[PDB]
């Protein structure tokens, strides 16, 4: 009856020893050992000053003891927020000053930089280091194991995740213990997901995908982990041998693609691969099957919504799709201005509905107000179409439509012209101001060693191809596109950088 997460997950514990984390050193972590070392850490957090409600902040480098720390503060009533570890000290201070933790833990080699924006707020500062040691873990290794978890009601809060700051500056996502708790408990048994399965686990844990749906999805099916710190290649590709799913962003799959050693044999003990995060391209998807005779199954979340759709783990994986709403949750599809659903197949906004969805932004209730509608949907600025079985197709971000001489312009299609043409690794394509059209369309071309053609040629080709009002006013080569840590390309680079290009 206690919703809280930590509960819901170990409350009942049928198979305490069985495997719950492989770390990347090798050590074997059982559930029991893993609910002890949660007891010890939320006692820390008491010790520390947690009151329940209270936000913990994060910035660690990934290990087990940060997983646990995680878990020791929901199970403590307390609010975990975790923050990208490469945030800088001046960027840290706009989240610590936004969420106001009475708890923050950092690296022992910020420890002095960032106990001074602490003070700012009130809040004590522990420490955790990528070796699992610090300040954090000496306070463990003295405390009691057991700890009362505390009650929760589904609506309390259990966590606040900034989202990746790709639109503008990132933003708090209030996050209750049902949404993560439904969510999970969903996606275990669409995904099929049982005490059998070994996750190879190469996602940073700061953001929704690492960190709740590798872990919870995990833990409530009773499986086990191999905690890496970061997606190395090689090493992912030696323990396909002894896992059986892999959890993955696009760039995962484009990079182990240029491997000689992917092939059937080395990926033949995989039961699943899952794409996540960012558009899993349908070129991509048909190049893993083509090498691996494995189709990825690609689902589509976002910071405030947890997962929405998923392909279905027994149906048609479809290549450029992000799968049916799934159980629980609504999905449609409205008139970016008049909020009215269209016909299914028509484009237009995202909007999604269910226990998935979160409580609002933190300390925004204003901004929070209009990205909900009146009946309950929330605008997930993400524009698509549901098609005639139900599949999402995500066509954009609403943010990354360019208005150029009156016409609305859908950067995916450009880019899929562009990347179908040889010679091109891939494309990404803006608008910047132009005095002549409002927004001038401009494409960046990342191009392959040898077969590359220049600007003149993949204008000429695109000529072909698309309508005039569609057209790139230049083309632009590079040697990457702009990407976050965790792999997402980020636009507003190109568009500061490339800003006076018509001026
Ligand atoms: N499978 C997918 N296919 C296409 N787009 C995806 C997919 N998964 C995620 N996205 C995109 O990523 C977004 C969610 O990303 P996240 O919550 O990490 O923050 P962000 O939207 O990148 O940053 P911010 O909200 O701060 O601008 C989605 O709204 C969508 O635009
Ligand atoms: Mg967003």
């Amino acid at each position: 009856m206690n919703a809280n997460l930590f509960a819901r997950l170990f409350d009942k514990l049928d198979d305490p020893h069985k495997l719950a984390i492989e770390t990347a050193a090798g050590d074997k972590i059982s559930y029991a050992e893993l609910v002890a070392r949660a007891g010890r850490v939320a006692n820390v957090l008491v010790a520390r000053g947690l009151q329940v409600g209270d936000r913990v902040a994060a910035q660690t480098e990934k290990s087990v003891e940060a997983l646990v720390l995680y878990l020791a503060t929901v199970r403590a009533g307390g609010v975990y927020l975790p923050l990208n570890t490469a945030y800088t000290l001046h960027e840290l201070d706009y989240f610590i000053t936004d969420a106001e933790p009475k708890i923050v833990v950092c690296d022992p080699s910020k420890r002095d930089g960032i106990a001074a924006i602490a003070a700012k707020v009130g809040a004590t500062v522990e420490t955790l280091g990528p070796d699992g040691r610090g300040s954090l873990t000496d306070a463990a290794a003295g405390a009691s194991e057991a700890f009362a978890t505390i009650d929760r009601g589904a609506d309390d809060l259990a966590a606040i995740l900034y989202t990746s700051g790709t639109t503008g500056r990132s933003k708090g996502a209030m996050l209750s213990h049902d949404n993560l708790a439904s969510n999970s408990l969903t996606l275990v048994d669409y995904w099929r997901f049982t005490p059998d399965d070994v996750l190879i686990h190469a996602l940073p844990i700061y953001h929704t995908h690492g960190l709740f749906v590798a872990s919870n999805v995990t833990l409530f099916a009773r499986g086990s982990m191999i905690f890496l710190p970061k997606f190395d290649p090689d090493k992912i590709l030696d323990l396909m041998a002894r896992a059986t799913v892999l959890m993955g962003v696009p760039t995962f799959y484009t990079r182990l693609l240029q491997s000689p050693r992917l092939t059937k044999e080395t990926t033949g003990h995989m039961r699943l691969f899952i794409s996540g995060s960012a558009p899993l391209l349908a070129d991509t998807h048909r190049e893993w099957s083509a090498k691996t005779g494995h189709a990825v199954l690609e689902r589509y979340g976002m910071t405030e919504t947890n997962m929405n759709t998923s392909n279905p783990y027994d149906g048609d994986r479809v290549p450029g799709a992000v799968g049916p709403a799934l159980p629980g949750v609504s999905a449609r599809v409205t008139d970016p201005e008049t909020g009215k659903e269209l016909p299914r197949g028509d484009i237009g906004m995202i909007e999604v509905k269910g226990p998935n969805v979160f409580k609002g932004y933190w300390r925004m209730p204003e901004k929070t107000k209009s990205e909900f509608r009146d009946d309950g949907f929330f605008i997930t600025g993400d524009l698509g179409k549901i098609d005639e079985r139900g599949y999402v197709h995500i066509l954009g971000r609403g943010k990354d439509l360019v208005i150029t001489g009156g016409f609305n312009v859908y950067p995916k299609e450009i880019e899929s012209e562009i990347d179908a043409m040889p010679g091109v690794v891939e494309s990404a394509v803006i608008g910047v101001p132009h005095a002549d059209f409002g927004e001038g369309v401009t494409a960046f071309v990342v191009l392959k060693r040898e077969f590359a053609p220049s600007e003149a040629q993949v204008l000429h080709g695109l000529d072909g191809q698309l309508a005039k009002f569609k057209m790139p006013k230049k083309v632009i080569f590079v040697d990457d596109l702009p990407r976050n840590t965790m792999g997402a390309v980020q636009k507003n680079v190109l568009r500061e950088t490339y800003k006076d290009i018509y001026k």
